[PDB]
């Protein structure tokens, strides 16, 4: 009945309401993706339940224990129904879940803190005063331990063997890092989170250089589950209709902070 | 068994080598899609032979008939496999056919002389002397009909009535008519062929302003066919190789001359 929704506290598309101890159900959240599953479930015709994501994660499998984790593996062993989030479309996860055609179009890109010498991934490679890594469990990180692109590999070799860990678990703990490493430290991030960023206060980090690849989110649901094929269609309705940029304005620029 | 793709004459993504004349089959073209197909059937395993959509349209549905041509028709009237061309991925289409998770992102745009007095959508729907059309039986002639936006919607009800029409058969169509109307014709396209013709002699084009959307083109394939699958995995698989971002410097930039 109830389609429950697996999605992450990520801003600007999830995040806890300011009195959201006052609120219930899915009252308590608001954003990009919050407002993007209202209108799916209206288009679509269901009712809905957010849930965020138990491990905090986007979703890798574990090489040995084989088990699939974040919201791909929530719904890879049904424990939800969809996931509504800032969610890459790749090959491994479209081996073992459905996405829709993409709501956002990004690429993966370089953040760093204002003043750091540094204007593309040929840079970093070609260095060591300056740290970077990225997101723990999810498509950045598979991005370079699978790329066979020289500067890519090189970035890898390194990332890979860092100490201590260049990666984050979240992306607020990256930008913090960002913030606080006196310009020692850059994070490599997609490019919709980067720009936002950007645009809050202090206003003290930068997107540098170009993206990395050019990929999109998509909305997921279990493998051959019912919602695919709507869900679909809605996604391309709502994209026509100008609804997704109307919100990627709304929670981006027009509550810009810098 | 040989798969039939159906494709459209369309630089810089299939055009006639320059010595077809002695060549045979798929030998007689070369493009971005023509190295795409060779990838898509290497990965996917299958014979295939190139072939010209008939009618020269990307595809449209007839609104008294109902009747579907182009690419699009070939594939619903079951004339042809698959399609490998820079066919947009839309909500009609997709009710039709099947479409792979896109191989480019792209976004409608303006295409002026060079030195014209136009500086974005909103610039061409507050004049008169510059006329401005799309290519007929696409997306992009779609995207204004179905436009409920101020701007847009005006540029409609514009071109619609317009008289002479603004409206043109091919790419090549529009693009001479912008270089020969002495900046008195702007052309509504996918940036991905204004940035190429931009590049390309006399040099006297220019893609003006931000995309008015984003999209992506897609491979397509007739639905419920038994290539879509793959495919689709074996696209997702290319641009991770990052062998599409190559293709695309190779046909756009590379080969660049201005
Ligand atoms: C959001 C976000 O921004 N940079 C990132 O790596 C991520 C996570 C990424 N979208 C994933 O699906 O793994
Ligand atoms: C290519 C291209 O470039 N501008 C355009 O309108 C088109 C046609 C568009 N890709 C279609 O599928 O109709
Ligand atoms: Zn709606
Ligand atoms: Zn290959
Ligand atoms: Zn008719």
């Amino acid at each position: 009945k109830t389609v429950v929704v697996t999605t992450i506290l990520e801003s600007p598309y999830v995040m806890m309401k300011k009195n959201h101890e006052m609120l219930e159900g899915n009252e308590r959240y608001e954003g990009y993706c919050v407002d993007l599953a209202a209108e799916i479930a209206k288009h679509c015709g269901f009712k809905y339940k957010l849930t965020i994501v138990g491990d905090g994660k986007y979703g890798a499998r574990d090489a040995d224990t084989k088990i699939w984790n974040g919201m791909v593996g929530e719904l890879v062993y049904g424990k939800a129904d969809i996931a509504i989030a800032p969610l890459t479309i790749t090959l491994v996860r479209e081996e073992v879940i459905d996405f829709s055609k993409p709501f956002m179009s990004l690429g993966i890109s370089i953040m760093i803190k204002k003043g750091t010498p540094i204007e593309s991934a040929e840079d970093l490679s070609k260095q060591t005063e300056i740290a970077y890594g990225t997101t723990d469990s999810g498509s950045t990180k598979e991005f370079f331990r699978r790329s066979k692109i020289a500067v890519f590999d090189k970035m890898w070799t390194y990332m890979r063997s860092a100490e201590p860990s260049v990666f984050v678990r979240t992306t607020a703990e990256g930008v913090a890092r960002v913030r606080k490493s006196k310009g020692k430290y850059a994070y490599l991030l997609e490019s919709t989170m980067n720009e936002y960023i950007e645009q809050r206060k202090p206003c003290d980090t930068m997107k540098v250089g170009g993206n990395l690849d050019s990929k999109g989110y998509g909305i997921a649901t279990p493998k051959g589950s019912s919602l695919g094929n709507a869900v679909n269609l809605a996604v391309l309705k709502l994209n026509e209709q100008g609804l997704l940029d109307k919100l990627k304005n709304k929670w981006w620029y027009d509550k810009g902070e810098c």
